[PDB]
C-alpha cells in the first residue's frame, strides 16, 4: 500500500466533525493520520453521509472508515474491520428536569451477550418507563437497532444526524435518545449542556457488538493486517489514551 483515502461523516463530535474553517477534526481524525503514519500510507480524509457509508466503502470508493463506527455482528455481514481502537458501553440521554433522572438502576453495567431473567427484567423496566416516552435516534445505528429491537414498544423518530437528534431534544420535540458514553459524556460536559443529563443502564454486547474500528473491505485482508499492526502498536505506546483524553476529557482506550 502507498496511498489510501479513508472515509468519515463529520456530524459525530468529538470522534468526525468540522471545524471553523469547515475542516475534517476529532480523534478518529487524528488517530487516523498517527496510524497512516506508522503504516507508512500517505491517507486523505473524505466525508461521507452516514446512510452510504459502508456501501460506498464495498464498491470501492475508498479503502477504510473511521468514522465512530461500533464493530457490530450485523456489519460484520458486510465488511471486515480493524481490532478496536475504543471501548465505550451504550447509555441514555435526556433533559436535566425529565422525570425519568429518578429512576433506580438496578444494573449499572448491564451486558446483553446472555440476557438473564434479572438483565431481561431491568430491560423491561425501562421498556415500560419508556412508553409514552418519545425518542430519537440517529437512523442506521446501533441505536436505532437496539430500541427496534430491545425496545419496540417505545415510539421512536430517525434523525440523519446525532445533531438533529440532540437539537430536538434540546427544543422538546423528544424526551430521550441512546448513545456511548464517549458520545454523550463530552456532550453532557460542555457547559452549554448543563441542561442535558446521561442516564440508565450502561450496555455492552449484544447487537452493539464491541468496540469501536476501522471498516475495511472483506477482500482486503493485508490492509486490516497493517491497521492492526499500527492500533495495537498506538494502544501500546500510550497515544490512543492520549487522544482519547484530548477529545473525550477521559480514557476509553482498549
Ligand atoms: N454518526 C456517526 N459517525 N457514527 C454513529 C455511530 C453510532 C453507534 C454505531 O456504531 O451505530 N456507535 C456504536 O454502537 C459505538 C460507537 C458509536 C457511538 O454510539 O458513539
Amino acid at each position: 500500500y502507498k496511498s489510501i483515502t479513508i472515509a468519515t461523516e463529520g456530524s459525530y463530535a468529538p470522534y468526525n466533525f468540522k471545524d471553523a474553517g469547515g475542516k475534517l477534526i476529532g480523534f478518529d481524525i487524528d488517530l487516523g493520520n498517527d496510524l497512516c503514519k506508522r503504516m507508512n500510507i500517505e491517507c486523505k480524509f473524505v466525508e461521507q453521509a452516514w446512510d452510504g457509508i459502508i456501501p460506498s466503502l464495498t464498491a470501492g470508493r475508498y479503502d477504510a472508515i473511521m468514522a465512530a463506527m461500533g464493530i457490530q455482528p450485523a456489519r460484520e455481514k458486510v465488511i471486515a474491520f480493524s481490532r478496536p481502537y475504543l471501548l465505550t458501553p451504550m447509555t441514555f440521554l435526556t433533559t436535566a428536569d425529565s422525570p425519568l433522572l429518578k429512576t433506580q438502576v438496578a444494573i449499572e453495567n448491564l451486558p446483553l451477550d446472555n440476557i438473564t431473567p434479572e438483565q431481561k427484567a431491568e430491560l423491561d423496566k425501562f421498556t415500560k418507563i419508556f412508553e409514552g416516552v418519545k425518542f430519537g435516534v440517529q437512523a442506521g445505528t446501533s441505536h436505532e437497532a437496539f430500541m427496534k429491537q430491545m425496545m419496540p414498544s417505545v415510539q421512536i423518530s430517525t434523525y440523519d444526524t446525532i445533531d438533529n437528534v440532540v437539537m430536538d431534544l434540546k427544543a422538546g420535540r423528544i424526551d430521550a435518545s441512546l448513545a456511548s458514553v464517549s458520545f454523550l459524556k463530552p456532550l453532557t460536559d460542555k457547559p452549554d449542556n448543563k441542561d442535558l443529563k446521561m442516564f440508565g443502564p450502561r450496555m455492552t454486547g449484544g447487537l452493539f457488538g464491541k468496540g469501536v474500528g476501522v471498516g475495511i473491505r472483506k477482500e482486503d485482508a493485508d490492509l486490516k493486517a497493517l491497521f492492526d499492526k499500527a492500533i495495537d502498536a498506538a494502544i501500546a505506546d500510550g497515544t490512543v489514551q492520549k487522544l482519547s483524553q484530548q477529545w473525550f476529557g477521559y480514557d476509553a482506550s482498549p
